[PDB]
């Protein structure tokens, strides 16, 4: 009964009017509108929350699940490059982690910079990618790892460890086992990251906006949901807080699209169901 169909149902109704809800208006005040004249939106209907946005010229947002903080955005654009690494520099990233697949990126057509893969200067940034370790996941699917290190005049370096899904489908959902795979890889890297910055004393642990886990795939909306749902079923101090609450305060958070696909909300609603995590809200 609590993960029947009429459970799945109502779960389902919940957050479609949500989503009915959060649709973007013309020049709506709950989200981010471009400034400059460049394109800010990789996807005209898939929209940047304005109160958590991160940045004014990048589709992304700071999202808490519970108490589990990460940032969700899209996969950014060539013009955005200076300022994602920016971002990623600033946030002290502990782990970024790619969704999108090699197929995806090498599909000129979708204009998805290789810009975790390759060494690069973008204005006065320069980046340096390196690989490191591979980590299967099951199934076949494949993590292929990096660091990046983001070098720019008057800042800090930072090293940034990246998590790529090289062969990540987006035909298909991936099941709730490569998920959890997939979840723990993506909290074991930041971990260790974090840890490494803890142990330097680094004022970024004292501040909220900063040690985020950076999640995208293409839209940054499917994929890196089913993600962030993963992750914070994995954190320890989220007990009780239903799949409800999570979707809710994804899309608050980001836009009302957050868990797009009725497959991606499945695979959230499994790892539920085998943690006797509720649905629903009482």
């Amino acid at each position: 009964s609590p993960y029947g169909p009429e459970a799945r149902a109502e779960l389902s109704s919940r957050l479609t009017t949500l989503r009915n809800t959060l649709a973007p208006a013309t020049n709506d005040p709950r989200y981010l509108q471009a400034c400059g004249g460049e394109k800010l939106n990789r996807f005209r209907d898939i929209q940047c929350r304005r109160q958590t946005a991160v940045r004014a010229d990048l589709n992304a947002n700071y999202i808490q699940v519970g108490n589990t903080r990460t940032i969700a955005c899209q996969y950014p654009l060539q013009s955005q490059l200076e300022s994602h690494f920016r971002m990623l520099a600033e946030n002290r990233t502990p782990v970024l982690a790619v969704l999108a697949s090699s197929s995806e990126i090498a599909n000129q057509r979708f204009g998805m910079p290789d810009y975790f893969r390759q060494s690069g200067t973008y204005g006065s940034i320069t980046v340096e990618s390196k690989m490191t370790q591979q980590v299967g996941l099951g199934d076949g699917i494949m993590a292929d790892m990096y660091t990046l290190t983001i070098r720019e005049a008057g800042q800090k370096t930072i090293s940034v460890p990246v998590v790529h899904v090289g062969n990540f489908p987006d035909q298909t959902a991936v099941s709730s086992e490569v998920t959890k795979a997939l979840a723990s890889l993506v909290d074991q890297t930041a971990e260790t990251k974090r840890n490494m910055y803890e142990s330097k004393g680094s004022s970024a642990v004292a501040d909220d906006s900063k040690l985020r886990p950076v999640i995208h795939c293409r839209a940054g909306v499917g994929r890196t949901a089913q993600l962030i749902g993963a992750m914070c079923m994995n954190d320890s101090r989220n007990s009780q807080l239903s799949v409800e609450d999570m979707v809710s305060q994804m899309r608050v958070q980001r836009n009302g699209i957050m868990v797009q696909k009725d497959e991606q909300l499945d695979v959230l609603i499994k790892l539920a169901e085998g943690q006797g995590r509720p649905l629903l809200n009482s």
